[PDB]
């Protein structure tokens, strides 16, 4: 249960996750973020586009049907009032593209947790481009520590849960609809 690791999918749950957000040690801003691929697919990393933050783990590689990978981001280092944000992108052996935005701002007097998930048509790598359009046009999901669910197209669906702290959960699962 560490961040960069596959687990079976049915593991995945918030204790992996805070486990995952332990591990990062008492950074003021951090994310752990958990996949469970059930869409029948393969998944193959791409790349993960961050507006603000960092992290130090590789995506994991090849995330099988029936297994969920684990992720994690912390804010940047240092005397800078930012959060983590960013976008995952996962390509799929359907030749489609999964993307996974998340957004954990430093200032809760003004800000909130946002994440969203969207299936985009052939190999899109994660980008400035694509923050903009899961953040400003999609439809984002507030980290208000409730599950929401979407169809995404091409015969699936999401389900996922945020909390709304700086030290965030996001588990989301992706299954056939
Ligand atoms: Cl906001």
């Amino acid at each position: 249960d560490v961040a960069g690791a596959v687990i079976d999918g049915a593991g995945l749950g918030f204790d992996v996750l805070k486990t995952v957000l332990e591990a990062l040690g008492n950074v003021k801003r951090k994310i752990a973020v958990g996949i469970d691929n059930e869409s029948g697919k393969t998944w193959t990393a791409m790349n993960t586009y961050f507006r603000s933050g960092t992290s130090d783990i590789v995506l994991p590689h090849k995330v099988a049907h029936g297994k969920a990978l684990l992720y994690n981001g912390q804010k940047n280092r240092g005397p800078v009032a930012t959060g983590v944000v960013g976008v995952i992108a996962y390509s799929m052996s359907d030749g489609n593209t999964l993307a996974v935005l998340f957004s954990v701002p430093y200032d809760y007097n003004w800000y909130s947790n946002w994440w969203n998930v969207r299936v985009y048509k052939g190999q899109k790598r994660a980008d400035q481009r694509m923050y903009e359009e899961l953040y400003y046009h999609r439809s984002p999901f507030r980290g208000d520590n409730g599950w929401h669910s979407r169809g995404l197209g091409y015969g699936l669906k999401s389900r996922g849960f945020m909390n709304s702290s700086g030290h965030a959960i996001l588990e989301i699962h992706v299954t056939k609809a």
